[PDB]
């Protein structure tokens, strides 16, 4: 059975394989399958009320990863498929693990406009997560950067033109497949038309049939037929799409992605004919959680189209809550077999059933920040910063014969220890090298009752603004928050302003005369920065995206 699914892309098993996947499928009791349903989060006892289908490292060391897999695999009568958000390499973005290489954003990689930047960004993930045993990577993100006032889209897209996330995903899933692990295209129905959070609520792609069709199920269409391996149904709603599908569909009944047959099964499976596994975004989201009533939500979003759900909120409530749909007809029999199949035959894929080893040799570790992979980091950084704007004649080059002093200004959404990143404690130190007088803002005095701005212009002959809003789950903006440090003398005192993440800040500075987007706040964008900001390297990055955000006052 299931040879019209398991023999082709992007399966494409033997014979013997798809007898594997059969065999142990009829092997399996009610609860072994509904088991394999479930990926479960590692933050590695998941096992006391089900025996999982999959697991998610969160950010650990990479020998804990591999000495949790060795565990994990060796209890496992079905090997684990081991997940990981490798999103920016082997560190970076929230997720991937704690001492890998960070190489740059989607963003920054796309800001560079060259897809071999994404091949090796893809290879940096996939090399550096298999070698501590991780098999499937939920990435490449294809949500389009429209709004650019979403929180959770931005950098970790490459950007809002559909063909270069095109060229930029499959060069990405290019750099995976080199190292057997499996990608994920992510979010459908897509993200990046509303402005708001689906870790919040059931966020909302609004666009027409047409339109979406035209864009993101082109993007979608391109990855399929590319040979993507897994799709993240997300929680979010496509109305006019469903509608569509389903034209008497009610307004209250239209489901997101997680949920939604006519998305996941009028769509996917058949418009598009993806044929690969598709899994649930995180189930505790509220945009999940909202929607539905949870014990009605977990079997239906299996019976609706969806292969695995990922992540429990009560482990024991949501097993119970999978056996009782399946009991009275939520879920059926057939359906469940069929999702077990496609689970199985991921597992096939990988060649984990015949695998007597479990993790690469001791040696594989050494990939781990190796010089290749912090060679690609600094080309990256050296192709992507993009200088925006430039209107400030004689600014640029810098040099301290031109202004000494410089006030350093530090805008971020983060809480490092010390109050300073040591991102922009090492890009002070590096000013400082090159012969700048650099103090903080919060080090000198201000224009007040006791300070004019003639003072300010008498010990400052420039700001500098390091801006780092990084985009993390929960967060309903990401935009430039303070406000006296904010640049309002940039008629007094001339004023830099240099984004290291979000590419949108000229929404909230229009005033800055010159301003440059890096996309990422790492080591190697640093020392890229001051190379450029010093005239030793030319500014070749290429905007991804309108980072005036269409603002007549931002020119």
């Amino acid at each position: 059975m299931y040879e019209s699914i398991l023999s082709i892309k992007p399966y494409n098993l033997s014979k013997e394989q798809i007898t594997w996947v059969n065999q142990t499928l009829v092997s399996l009791s009610d609860d072994e399958k509904l088991g394999q349903l479930i990926c479960e989060i590692i933050w590695l006892d998941v096992m006391k009320h089900f025996l999982p289908g999959a697991v998610m490292y969160r950010p650990f060391k990479a020998k804990r990863m591999r000495e949790f897999t060795q565990r994990l695999q060796k209890a496992s009568k079905i090997p684990l498929l081991i997940a990981c958000n490798l999103e920016r390499g082997g560190s970076g973005g929230n997720g991937g693990m704690e001492d890998g290489t960070y190489v740059a954003s989607p963003m920054g990689v796309a800001a560079t406009d060259d897809e071999s930047s994404a091949e090796h960004l893809g290879e940096v993930c996939a090399s550096e997560g298999s070698a501590v045993g991780v098999n499937w990577t939920y990435e490449p993100i294809i949500d389009i950067d429209m709004n650019p006032e979403n929180p959770i889209t931005n950098v970790r897209t490459y950007g809002s033109d559909p063909e270069r996330i095109i060229r930029m995903a499959k060069a990405y899933c290019r750099g995976c497949r080199k190292w057997g692990v499996l990608t994920t295209i992510k979010h459908f129905p897509g993200d990046g038309v509303d402005y708001r959070d689906q870790h919040l609520m059931s966020s909302v792609n609004n666009l027409s049939a047409d339109e979406w069709m035209d864009t993101y199920g082109r993007i979608y269409q391109a990855l399929i037929e590319d040979g993507a391996e897994t799709l993240m149904s997300a929680h979010i709603r496509q109305p006019n799409v469903t509608r569509m599908v389903n034209p008497l569909i009610k307004d209250e009944e239209i489901m997101p992605g997680s949920l939604s047959k006519e998305l996941m099964q009028g769509i996917l499976r058949g418009r598009f004919h993806f044929n690969g596994l598709i899994c649930t975004d995180a189930t505790q989201m509220v945009g999940y959680t909202c929607s539905m009533p949870r014990h009605e939500a977990l079997p239906t979003s299996i019976q609706n189209g969806a292969d695995m759900l990922t992540f429990t909120l009560n482990p024991t409530e949501d097993f119970k809550a999978l056996q009782e749909g399946l009991s009275c007809g939520l879920l059926t029999h057939e359906r469940l077999d069929e999702a077990v199949a496609r689970i199985l035959g991921m597992k096939a894929k990988l060649r984990l059933p015949e695998r007597k080893d479990v993790v690469p040799p001791l040696h594989a570790m050494e990939r781990i920040q190796s010089k290749k992979h912090k060679k690609w980091a600094l080309e990256i950084a050296d192709e992507s910063i993009t200088l925006v704007k430039d209107k400030q004649k004689g600014l640029l080059p810098l040099s301290p014969q031109k202004t000494k002093r410089i006030i350093l200004v530090q805008a971020t959404n983060e809480k490092p220890e010390g109050g300073y990143l040591s991102e922009a404690r090492l890009f002070k130190g590096l000013l400082e090298k090159e012969g700048f007088i650099v103090h903080w803002f919060e080090e000198v005095p201000r224009p007040g009752t006791g300070y004019s701005i003639e003072d300010l212009k008498r010990d400052t002959d420039l700001f500098i603004y390091y801006a780092n809003f990084k985009v993390s789950s929960n967060q309903t903006t990401i935009r430039l928050v303070w406000g006296d440090s904010s640049p309002k003398f940039v008629c007094d005192v001339p004023t830099l302003f240099l984004s290291f993440s979000n590419p949108y800040h000229l929404v909230d500075v229009p005033m800055v005369k010159t301003y440059i987007n890096a996309y990422t706040s790492n080591e190697a964008t640093v020392r890229m920065m001051i190379e450029k900001l010093m005239g030793r390297s030319s500014f070749k990055g290429k905007s991804p995206v309108d980072p005036f955000a269409g603002l007549w006052d931002a020119r």
